[PDB]
RNA sequence: GGGGAUACUGCGGGCCUUGGGACCGGGAGAGGCCGGGGGUACCCCUGGGGUAGGGGUGAAAUCCUAUAAUCCCAGGGGGACC
């Protein structure tokens, strides 16, 4: 119980956003201790509705209120679209979730598109012609 | 079968330098080969965290996951690719 004068506790919200779901995941400043992890698939029951900025805001609110219960007055943001051979655009859930966090009242610090981009590229799926849908 | 002409072609000889070849100089270039050193990304293993879903679709399911998954963190390894 260190004598905390500031009560400016800062954590990190890692936001995995894709075209199929979104995961809010709040940790300490390191990232090695988790404090809240909420998903579209927790907050709803329709798979097609998992990605939505609706239910993204809800997952964000639940994770936020849990974290600001536990302390953590502010959060840095690390939004992450899927990997290198997959898509490199996050989705709507990202901006929706950061807006939801600000609404919840956590001081949003610095934001970063921490998306793993390859300097080479493994082969992506779909084959030579892609998805012929 | 003879005789004649000699521009062109051929044959022989000689000269030339414009075509081409050689050389020299400073540059250019993802030309090639061989060696070394790296870059993310991805996958697996280990350890820590943290629990109930993840994934995928037009919508779903197969599949993965409560032996602890997805997510996050620290290490190790791997093969491709720049």
């Amino acid at each position: 119980q260190v004598n905390l004068k500031k009560k400016e506790k800062w954590g990190v919200a890692h936001i995995y956003s894709s075209y199929n779901n979104t995961i809010i995941h709040i940790t300490d400043l390191t990232g090695a201790e988790t404090v809240s992890r909420w998903s579209g698939g927790m907050v709803v029951k329709a798979d097609r509705d998992e990605p939505s900025p609706y239910a993204a805001m809800i997952a964000a609110r639940r994770a936020a209120e849990e974290a600001m219960e536990k302390g953590f007055t502010g959060v840095h943001i690390k939004v992450r679209a899927p990997g290198g051979s997959k898509s490199k655009s996050p989705g709507p859930g990202a901006q929706a979730a950061i807006r939801a966090l600000a609404r919840a009242g956590l001081r949003i610090g610095r934001v970063e598109d921490v998306t793993p981009i390859p300097h080479d590229g493994t082969r992506p799926k779909g084959g030579r012609r892609g998805r012929r849908v």
